[PDB]
C-alpha cells in the first residue's frame, strides 16, 4: 500500500543524454541510434530569441559549428537538419544504449516522466502531467531545453516532450520528439497566452479509486449521480467534462473497489462542493489530477 | 522556476538491482562488487514470519539455495552471512556496472529516492522523506522488499534505505545497508508501535524559501518572532523544535531571498494558526516537510 507520485525508472534515458552547444548557446540533446534530437533555438543568441529567423539563422550554421558531448567524448557531426522546432544532427556514431523507442503525441491529461539535464547531465526525475492547455508545471532552470519527458513499456521508451520554454507565467511549453508545439506556443521569446486550464476529472476520480485502495475512504457517500448532473458541477468548478469514455476508462477501478463510476462521481460532486473540511487524501489536502486510470492501476498492480 | 518532488535519475541504481529468491519466497537485492545484499527475511516462509528463528532458519540454507537473478542471467553464490536483518551473499561475479557507493546512515527528517522494484526489475522511483519516528510513507506492494533508498553526489550513490515491512498502520519500514532498522522495529509480524511522528520544520521552512524563488510570496508577512516564541508554536502543533542548528542550515536560503530565518518561522507561525484559507504554496494545499533546505538549493540551482 502507499501512493506516490512515482516516476519511471530514468536509465534508459540517462543513456541518450548529451550536450550540444553551438556558439555560445549550450543545451541537451537526446541521442537515439546515430541522431541527437536538440531544440533548434541552440543556434539562437539571447539577442535572437526576440524575433528568429530559424531558416536564416541555420542557414549560417555547417556541421562542425554542432559541437555534441556525451559524458566526456566528442560525437562527429555529418549532418544537420530542421523540423519544426527541433534540430536532427545525424552523428558518424549510434548510441551503443539506444534502448527500444518511439516517438509519440501525447494527449493532453495524459502524464509522463521528465529526466532534468544540464550540460547534458541528468539532475533529477519527477512525474507531471500535460495540462489541458498543453503546458506543463515542470522543474526547469537555464540550460534545461532538451531535457525529455517519457513514459516506458516493459523496455521500450515512448518519448513525448522535448523542453523548449518557460512561459512568463512561471509554466512550462514543449514539443513532441518531431518538434510539434503542444499548445499554441511558438520557440520565441514574446508574450503567449497559455488558454484557460481546466482539471483533468478522469484523473482526479483515478486518484480518489487509489485513495479507496489504500484506506483513505472518508470521502465516500450515500450518494450517485448522473453525467449530466455531474457534469454541471464539473463546469461550475472548471473541471473536464466527464464523457462515456472517460467512464469506460474507469472500469477497472470500479470493478476493483466496487463502487460504481457515477458513485465515485457523487463523491467528487461533495468534495467540490464541501471541500475537504481540513482533512487529506492520500496525503494532498487539494484534489490531485495528475495520476490517470493506467498510473493507479499501474501502481497498485506492480508494472514493471 | 517551478518545484517538484524530484528524485535523483535511477540509473546508477537500476545497475544494481537483482532477484533472490530462496524456498518459494522471492524479493529484491542489491548487487555491488561481489555482494548481493538483501533483507534476511527472504528465507522465511508465510508461517515463519509470525515469530522467526533467523539463526536457526538460515542453518537450514545453503550457498545453492539462494537463487540471484539478474536480468536473465543466474549469479552463482559462493558464501551467504547474516550481518543483523540483511543477507549478503557472496558472488563469483563482480557487477559490472557497480557505480561509486557509500552505506550511510540517514538522519530522520533527511531525504532520499526509492527506486521500488519488483522481480528484481524497476517499475519506479520516487522522493520521500525518513519520518521523525523512523518510518517512511513509501509505495510498496509484496515483493517490493529489498527495493533501496538512495542520494546521489554527482558519480557516487550512497545507499541510505533497504525496504523490509509494511506496518498495520500502511507505513514503510526498513534497514540501512549493514542491516539496522531505522526505528524500534524488528523483522517480524507481529504489531509494532511507530511512535508520535511530528513535521520536520527545518523542512517546511526549507520549502517556504523554495515557494518564494518561484514567485508564492502570499505567504510572507510583516511579523517576526524569536526560537522560543516560534517553538511554542511547533509543541502545538506537533512540529519539530527549531535550534540554531536549523537555522544555520537555512543561511543560504535566507541569503538568496533577504528573508531572515525568524521572519520566516513568524511566516510558518500564522501559517499553522490560521491556515492556508483555501491558497495553495507550490500546488500544495497543505506544509510540505519532504525538501530540505539542501533539496531546495539544488533544484533551485541545478547541481548535476
Ligand atoms: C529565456 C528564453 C525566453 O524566451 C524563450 C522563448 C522561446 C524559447 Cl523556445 C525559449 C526561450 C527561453 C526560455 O524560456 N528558456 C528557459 C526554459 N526553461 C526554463 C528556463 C528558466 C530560466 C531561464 C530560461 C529558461
Ligand atoms: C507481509 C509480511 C508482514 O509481516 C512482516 C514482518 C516483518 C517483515 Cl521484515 C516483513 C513482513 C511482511 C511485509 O510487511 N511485507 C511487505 C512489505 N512492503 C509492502 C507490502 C505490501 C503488501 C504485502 C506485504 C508487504
Amino acid at each position: 500500500s502507499g501512493f506516490r507520485k512515482m516516476a519511471f525508472p530514468s536509465g534508459k534515458v540517462e543513456g541518450c543524454m548529451v550536450q550540444v552547444t553551438c556558439g555560445t548557446t549550450t543545451l541537451n540533446g537526446l541521442w537515439l541510434d546515430d541522431v541527437v534530437y536538440c531544440p533548434r533555438h541552440v543556434i539562437c543568441t539571447s539577442e535572437d530569441m526576440l524575433n528568429p529567423n530559424y531558416e536564416d539563422l541555420l542557414i549560417r550554421k555547417s556541421n562542425h559549428n554542432f559541437l555534441v558531448q556525451a559524458g566526456n567524448v566528442q560525437l562527429r557531426v555529418i549532418g544537420h537538419s530542421m523540423q519544426n522546432c527541433v534540430l536532427k544532427l545525424k552523428v558518424d556514431t549510434a548510441n551503443p544504449k539506444t534502448p527500444k523507442y518511439k516517438f509519440v503525441r501525447i494527449q493532453p491529461g495524459q502524464t509522463f516522466s521528465v529526466l532534468a539535464c544540464y550540460n547534458g547531465s541528468p539532475s533529477g526525475v519527477y512525474q507531471c502531467a500535460m495540462r489541458p492547455n498543453f503546458t506543463i508545471k515542470g522543474s526547469f532552470l537555464n540550460g534545461s531545453c532538451g531535457s525529455v519527458g517519457f513514459n516506458i513499456d516493459y523496455d521500450c521508451v515512448s518519448f513525448c516532450y522535448m523542453h523548449h520554454m518557460e512561459l512568463p507565467t512561471g509554466v512550462h511549453a514543449g514539443t513532441d520528439l518531431e518538434g510539434n508545439f503542444y499548445g499554441p506556443f511558438v520557440d520565441r521569446q514574446t508574450a503567449q497566452a497559455a488558454g484557460t486550464d481546466t482539471t483533468i476529472t478522469v484523473n482526479v476520480l483515478a486518484w480518489l479509486y487509489a485513495a479507496v485502495i489504500n484506506g483513505d475512504r472518508w470521502f465516500l457517500n450515500r450518494f450517485t449521480t448522473t453525467l449530466n448532473d455531474f457534469n454541471l458541477v464539473a463546469m461550475k468548478y472548471n473541471y473536464e467534462p466527464l464523457t462515456q469514455d472517460h467512464v469506460d476508462i474507469l472500469g477497472p477501478l470500479s470493478a476493483q473497489t466496487g463502487i460504481a463510476v457515477l458513485d465515485m462521481c457523487a463523491s467528487l460532486k461533495e468534495l467540490l462542493q464541501n471541500g475537504m473540511n481540513g482533512r487529506t487524501i492520500l496525503g494532498s489536502a487539494l484534489l490531485e489530477d495528475e495520476f490517470t486510470p493506467f498510473d493507479v492501476v499501474r501502481q497498485c498492480s506492480g508494472v514493471t
